[PDB]
């Protein structure tokens, strides 16, 4: 998902949630929720063929 | 930010490759990959607290 890929790019640069919120004009709590969902997704892999 | 090797691994995760597929591409044991992925996700899960 490109919005998650965008977020992942900023995380990889080492930006804090506040810096990301500033860049995206989002509340910091929104960024925290998005980061939490993204990391959960990265922590899973396909089980099936 | 992340190092080059970490960035490469993050790329493969972003593509949706399994740990086994990543291990095969990197000539590593699957368990080694699992540990690298765990360390990487832990790092992404933290942020600087200071100036």
């Amino acid at each position: 998902t490109d919005q998650e890929r965008t977020l992942l790019g900023l995380l990889s640069e080492g930006l804090t949630n506040k810096q990301i919120a500033d860049r995206m004009f989002l509340a910091e709590k929104t960024v925290k929720n998005y980061v939490s969902r993204l990391l959960a997704k990265l922590g899973m892999e396909r089980r099936t063929q």
